[PDB]
């Protein structure tokens, strides 16, 4: 982590947040904290969320998602390298018209992953829970992309890799960012 | 394992007298052995009673149903006798014995509960696994109802959590017919 | 991790925001208790804001936080973001009356305490009596805090019970779903 | 394994009964192939009985059994007891026409083949092509054996598909569900 | 394991109606001993059986499998403690035919309350606690019947590890006689 | 994990509390923890020999000797040491709770206090086992005598009540004499 | 890491030098992307120097760096020192035209992408198709950057292909061997 | 184990020779107890010969063997070959009076019992009392078998006490050193 | 997590400013090196003022302990020793090494003395050398302990054959300390 401020701290000064890892609670807590801080500094100026992430925890993803929608500033999203799973969800959650990917960036969508062990009743509860979570994700993706819930369901049944151009056509981003 | 003398290990000697020992966790190996023994004993004599000793914590449901189905299939009555413990699929098999010939010894423990399992992967895979174990439970409960004379509704309630029964309670419940007195 | 002009968490603490963003253990509880006591000393009148994104954890560590909240003079707002499960949802419900919040897609889960015991029968008995008393304590406070009967709380926490933000509001675990500003 | 004055499995083999009661690997396949060939040599006309309680296993091992069954003259009856999954359900369906059975509470599961591949892109490609060809081969034979279309088999095996004995019969994986008087010779 | 002519040494002792419980009690051991007891009854319903006990104890349900089989069969089962009988081992020592429970002079007898475990939800812990407490009550009641001591005294005396000499075990009522040299 | 505070100097939160004479015993008691707490007690006495010190206890207990390092330092120094149980005080933790200045031992309402007999181990020769047994028995006699003095309960009662794990509510800890007061909200 | 009064790496960044001296993963990509952004913001006209001593690593992480290089205004010079293998050599070739360098004894290796897949046939199919497409993408860009045909790139990357600095130049992966 | 036309050990048992050639655990004790009772049943008058090459082991398992020796009618000769340590040397001393032997270079070691305890103070107390009572029992019987005082045995077993065969004879652990 | 006092010191450094050294761990070479360095520094600051060595230690390395012992004896200032919690083995040896009249324990502190521990593997000759070494070391420890306590070497040898736990009061009567420090 080079110094100038460490490099990430320096970027944050210019309202740039870097989501560059698996999404877990720690990452979500930091990005939530950064979003709230930037709102407090200036409630009008755009924020820039860089996304290079293979995804991760859905609830941690939703911590970031809800904070983005809560605050006043537009949050631009820029996919660089890869946005997969909850990462592609957050990519699609950026301000309308301000969701971007660079030309060689990859976007992947798939259904949520999980686990359950124990009694039949416990398995049932866990199964109902991840199914409801999927419905929730699909509903929001539908609203964000313009695709039907039915299409999202079908298209996320297995790993679905998209180019930046394909992500744009899908409605996950608004624009491929040109040199 | 002791030998008796015609030289038999003790278990083989009991089998000569139509006694089968289910004395471990139920897995596919155990089921294959017990199924083989049942089919052998039917061939040896299609009419004479078979005696199935049960000291088991249960195990695989499918392995258990291998034994269950073979018992119901063959012509001989299969007596069941709980000694020590019959839990889960073990208690299911105890209840599967010929009507009137299901026993426990006085200090034997019988435990009933819902089936256990696991699933990891995609939501759709979790769904399939969940639906499978729920159907499995419905299947078990339906047969338990038929074998005990209890309603399915009561079986469901009574198996929600671990439910330990004395021999005498197992009799009242309809899991066995009699407590075998000295 | 990032720094401003303060690490980001310390910067939020300057504005009376405490982040409960992990499993609750004694270390987390000690930290949050300390922050709560400091904030009271700095300003006994201004509200405090407790962010909760937690799968829960130690009950006694949870009660450390709970008792400090109730002890101090300032109102402690609770805001569920991401997930509040188990002792996490308990603390969510323990916020100042009228100032318990969840964001729209936040998840709230309630269930019964988990534990373990091994040894002699008498030791198992002691352990069982303990966790049962702990559950009664938890359920009574939840009853008081939500307006639900103890009997309903008992039934509703028998197994894992997942609630949406709106359901958590209807239940009385929170007062309001926080809508976009 | 108890003894009868023969270990129990050997005693059953005497009556032309083969027990497939485990995961299918090369050892299991070598054993069953040898038993089939032996039984044919003893008597080329009498039926053989293949018991199946198996979660499946190796596809190549399974095809060793499959091909030996179809090679020998005797009919090989199949009976599912407990569970027949994956390659196990394939072998269940490979029994002599009219002589494939399941007991009432037996479980039958069908799904697509599982595998792995690591290394260079071209190596991954080769592995992918190989398992995809293997699936086509399995599906074609299942189609012939069940009377279901390849298209239906493909759709039905995309994920784990659990069938009851009765469902397996209507699917054509088996021919019949084996269903179960007073006397005074009980003792 | 040496051979005699062809018997392994233990099988030779079984020929003379001697069963060796010389290990921790688990389901496998219980199944073996049960099988031996039933075989010996079938061989001769009237001649005494000798159960050698050198055991630190083990599974209570496994122990009860042995216990109930002893009480069920017609022949008297003598018990002889050699080395150590602890826990379920001492329970089975006490379960021998009245007047035919023995220990050799330097044999050790230890009684204590049952051990176990529980994890999971409070309700699950409660179920496990009620179960082991009921098991202890069952053990204590039978020990009371077998020793002539009150249930309350058994409870106190098994609260922690309680080591007895052979003579002390006789005075307690766990055995009838200390077997002195020939 | 540990946030910083800045006033008109920069402090980690724990250092800031120490500035106001608050010491945190918030972990298992071992030699390192005891060393830190002893050092803090000495320092605070030196800073002011008359002003109260506040010892927060959220601890499952731990080393008896390490506990006695803290105990003896509390008794040695001139300032009253208030004890405040928050979360849990168990074993040596509850011993130190009971060790606070008379009238200034507290617990918050849902704090858990647990008392039991000391734990230990010994392996090797019979005579080595004997030495270890005599040691832990003497140690228990020492603990119980002090507990008796601190609570007003008889040694006989303490012996009985610590035979196995004994979970007390804050209110029960007060009636037992382990604390003086259940701390009500400010 | 020595200090200058800056740690050494921070000191080099002050003079618009970025050090890629490890395996390429997401964390490394994130750092280099950030440095590239920062240096653009400091001065959009002055050249940036990217040192490459890397065995390669994540293709997606490498494309984060690749795309950021092509996005920003400043020319990014690339200098291979020690080794540039796999995605490392890809990024070496991605430097500003006329400003891709290697020192005389630096090693350059090109090969096809590596990966893995396990599970159902259809999952293996998806993984296979993905890495094959990734290889097409890599090869197409290499073709554009080197001036070699896609067909030649495919052949030459079928197995590990070690090049000297001089060989890398005549291949078109670099423009010049930096001579003492 | 070679075969004779019997495994070698079974052949020796035919001539009333029992091999205690390992650590003493419950399995070993059960086997030896069984052999002793069998040999008594075969002939209640003829001597038995117990070979001892053992580092000792479980005290209770040792007492299983000990009590069986004293119980049966036949004299049980003991012959230490190689090493008899701890419970091994206790059993050596337990042979029929006048018929306890060691070969010249055999090693005899006596020491106090080993054990362990963990948990609550009162549990440690119970375990301590137990092992102390066991040592009193061992020492009382050793005293009876050797003619040495309980006080002397206590002192001599405080730590590992290695004896030659000749020293074992003067100690009273054996009667005779068996000469070629 | 060591707290800071503010001129910003961690708590241990703050105590060192008042000439208090804290030995609160197993004695190894690192611990000895630090304590030796502290003793030297304090002597350099002021060669006349007392130093205070707090001891809560289960002991450890004999040679490390002797690095501390020798440095205490070498420097001009009196080094007081105060046993808090536990002083075992080499820890109790260092407690006894304090300036005469200035060795203390708090009332519930525990002092344990025993013989040194060690190990040896290899050839008979190597075992012999190791044995002779540890036996010499014990003679050295016992002789110094005799000088420090006023007890005979013969008594020290007997009393250290096995773990010997002393109360603070007993440690005083034994001569390991001068005084039990009363509140
Ligand atoms: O789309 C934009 C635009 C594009 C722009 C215009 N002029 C320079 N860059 N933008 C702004 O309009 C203001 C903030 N900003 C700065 O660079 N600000 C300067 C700066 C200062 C200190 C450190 C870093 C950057 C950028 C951030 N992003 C999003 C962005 C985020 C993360 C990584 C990226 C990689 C490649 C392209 C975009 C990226
Ligand atoms: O409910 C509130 C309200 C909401 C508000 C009103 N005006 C701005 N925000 N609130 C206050 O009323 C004062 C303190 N504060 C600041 O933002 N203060 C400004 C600030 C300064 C410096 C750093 C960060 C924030 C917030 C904290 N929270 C709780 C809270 C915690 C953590 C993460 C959250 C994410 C989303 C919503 C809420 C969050
Ligand atoms: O379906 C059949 C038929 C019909 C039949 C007769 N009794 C039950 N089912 N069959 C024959 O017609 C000849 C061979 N045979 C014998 O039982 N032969 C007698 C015998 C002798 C010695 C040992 C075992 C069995 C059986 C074998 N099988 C297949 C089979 C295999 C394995 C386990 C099974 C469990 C349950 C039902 C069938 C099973
Ligand atoms: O009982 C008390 C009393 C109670 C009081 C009276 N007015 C405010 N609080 N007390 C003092 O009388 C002086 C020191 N102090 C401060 O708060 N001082 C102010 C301060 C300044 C800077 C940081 C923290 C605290 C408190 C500490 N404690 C003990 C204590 C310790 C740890 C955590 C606790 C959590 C809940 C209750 C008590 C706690
Ligand atoms: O190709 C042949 C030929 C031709 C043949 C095929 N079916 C019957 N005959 N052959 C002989 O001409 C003599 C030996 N033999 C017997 O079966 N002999 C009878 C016999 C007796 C006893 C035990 C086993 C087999 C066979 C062995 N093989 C090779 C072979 C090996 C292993 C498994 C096989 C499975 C399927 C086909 C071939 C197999
Ligand atoms: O309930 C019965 C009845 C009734 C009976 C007669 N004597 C004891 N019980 N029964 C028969 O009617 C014929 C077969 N049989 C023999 O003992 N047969 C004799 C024999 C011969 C050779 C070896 C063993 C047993 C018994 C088996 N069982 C079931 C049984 C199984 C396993 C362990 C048990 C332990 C305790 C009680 C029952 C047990
Ligand atoms: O015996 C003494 C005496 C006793 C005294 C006098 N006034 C207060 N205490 N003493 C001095 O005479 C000068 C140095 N000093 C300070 O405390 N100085 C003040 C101070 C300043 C800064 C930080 C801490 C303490 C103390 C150190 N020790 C030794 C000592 C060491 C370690 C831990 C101990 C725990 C309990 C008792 C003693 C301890
Ligand atoms: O002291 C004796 C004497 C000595 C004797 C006299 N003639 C031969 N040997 N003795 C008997 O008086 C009868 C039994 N016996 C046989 O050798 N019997 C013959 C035999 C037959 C088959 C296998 C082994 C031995 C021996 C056993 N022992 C004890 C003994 C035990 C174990 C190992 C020993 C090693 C060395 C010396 C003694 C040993
Ligand atoms: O108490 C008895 C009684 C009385 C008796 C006779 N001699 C010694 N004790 N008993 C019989 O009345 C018939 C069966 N039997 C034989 O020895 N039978 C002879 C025999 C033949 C073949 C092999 C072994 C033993 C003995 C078994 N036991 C129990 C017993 C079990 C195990 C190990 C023991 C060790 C020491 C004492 C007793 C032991
Ligand atoms: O032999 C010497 C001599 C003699 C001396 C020792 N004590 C007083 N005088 N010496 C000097 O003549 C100049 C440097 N110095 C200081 O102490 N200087 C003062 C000082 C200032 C600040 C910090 C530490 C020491 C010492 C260092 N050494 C070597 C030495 C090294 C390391 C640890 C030792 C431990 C014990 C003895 C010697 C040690
Ligand atoms: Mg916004
Ligand atoms: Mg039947
Ligand atoms: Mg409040
Ligand atoms: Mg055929
Ligand atoms: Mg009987
Ligand atoms: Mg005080
Ligand atoms: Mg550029
Ligand atoms: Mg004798
Ligand atoms: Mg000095």
């Amino acid at each position: 982590i080079p110094t100038v401020y460490d490099i990430y701290s320096r970027l944050l000064k210019d309202r740039i947040i870097m989501l560059g890892s698996q999404i877990d609670d720690n990452v979500a807590n930091s990005i939530v904290s950064q979003l709230l801080f930037l709102q407090a500094q200036d409630s009008e100026k755009d924020i820039y969320l860089y996304i290079n992430s293979p995804g991760g925890s859905v609830t941690a993803g939703f911590a970031i998602y809800d904070t983005i929608q809560h605050i006043k500033p537009d949050v631009q999203t820029i996919c660089i390298g890869m946005a997969a799973s909850m990462g592609s969800f957050l990519l699609a959650a950026g301000a309308k018209g301000k969701r971007f990917a660079l030309p060689n960036a990859e976007v992947m969508i798939h259904q949520p992953l999980g686990g359950a062990q124990g009694q039949a009743t416990e398995i049932e509860i866990a199964a109902n829970h991840i199914l409801k979570t999927r419905e929730k994700l699909n509903r929001i993706l539908s609203e964000r992309t313009g695709q039907s819930i039915e299409k999202i369901q079908k298209d996320t049944d297995r790993d679905n890799f998209l180019t930046a151009e394909e992500a744009k056509e899908y409605g996950l981003i608004d624009e491929v960012m040109v040199p």
